[PDB]
């Protein structure tokens, strides 16, 4: 029961200065015209210990399933190779990717009816919202 509130079929609604989160991870300019454009269904799901989450859109379709605390790597939709690990820190979703010296989070909220992903790294934030599709 760890993740109820969060399955489900979610849709993003509004987005705020991702263009600006992914200059700063370092996506290139034509990737983050397209990426930014996308309007991406997430898809959360749980069998057991392990948490599926999936991303669609027409830039990019993403799987990743894991244990919560237990790392794994990750090739992200902007093709980084990152080693991740997800936890839950009093009821948010904490992702953080390791790569190349660097360190990005990304939180997933429920808030309301929304769940709320706030995506960080070194002071650029960017603020995305979903609702159940
Ligand atoms: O709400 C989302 O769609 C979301 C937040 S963070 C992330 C992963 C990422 C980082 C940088 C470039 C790209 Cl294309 C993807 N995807």
């Amino acid at each position: 029961h760890m993740c109820d509130a969060f399955v489900g079929t979610w849709k993003l609604v509004s987005s705020e200065n991702f263009d600006d989160y992914m200059k700063e991870v370092g996506v290139g300019f034509a990737t983050r015209k397209v990426a930014g454009m996308a309007k991406p269904n997430m898809i959360i799901s749980v069998n057991g210990d392990v948490i599926t989450i999936k991303s669609e859109s027409t830039f990019k379709n993403t799987e990743i399933s894991f244990i919560l605390g237990q790392e794994f790597d990750e090739v992200t939709a902007d093709d980084r190779k990152v080693k991740s690990t997800i936890t839950l820190d009093g009821g948010v979703l904490v992702h953080v990717q390791k790569w190349d010296g660097k360190s990005t989070t990304i939180k997933r909220k429920r808030e309301d009816d929304k769940l709320v992903v706030e995506c960080v790294m070194k002071g650029v934030t960017s603020t995305r919202v979903y609702e159940r599709a």
